[PDB]
């Protein structure tokens, strides 16, 4: 399950960053098609209980795009995968929505990080990318395989 990218967008609908883990014009029409369902009349972001909602939004070149949206901060979570890789299964979706989980807390860590928190927003990018790398850049030895 390593992600085709991962975008996030802040409560304005300014872009965090898109992060592609290795084109940035396939996942940046892939993020902008994302945010107009964010701002689509016509979906429910949320579950009737509390928990956040994954959703699967549209699938499109190979890639199945899921999102989702922080209630009470507004933060926009988008992550696409390759799509002829899914199985489709419970337990899928399951480890699907951990990495949604793991990517907004690791966002969370960076943003109130003790130093970073009062630097620049160019040096919290670059964290995040370092971050998001340590979990999902394919080695050198899985690229061989
Ligand atoms: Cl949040």
């Amino acid at each position: 399950l390593r992600p085709c990218f991962v975008s996030l967008i802040d409560e304005s609908d300014k872009p965090i960053l898109i992060y592609v883990p290795n084109d940035v014009l396939k996942y940046n029409v892939l993020s902008n098609i994302s945010l107009d369902y964010f701002e689509s009349a016509l979906v429910e972001w949320h579950s009737l209980d509390s928990k956040p909602l994954l959703k699967s939004i549209f699938q499109l070149e190979g890639v199945s795009v899921f999102a989702m949206l922080i209630k009470q901060t507004g933060l926009k979570i988008v992550i696409g995968f390759e799509q002829k890789s899914l199985s489709g299964a419970d337990d899928e979706f399951e480890a699907i929505n951990q990495i949604f989980e793991t990517v907004r807390k690791i966002y969370i860590r960076v943003k109130c990080n003790p130093l970073l928190v009062s630097g620049d927003e160019k040096s919290i990018i670059k964290s995040l990318e370092r971050k998001f790398d340590e979990l999902f850049i394919s080695t050198e030895v899985e690229l061989l395989a």
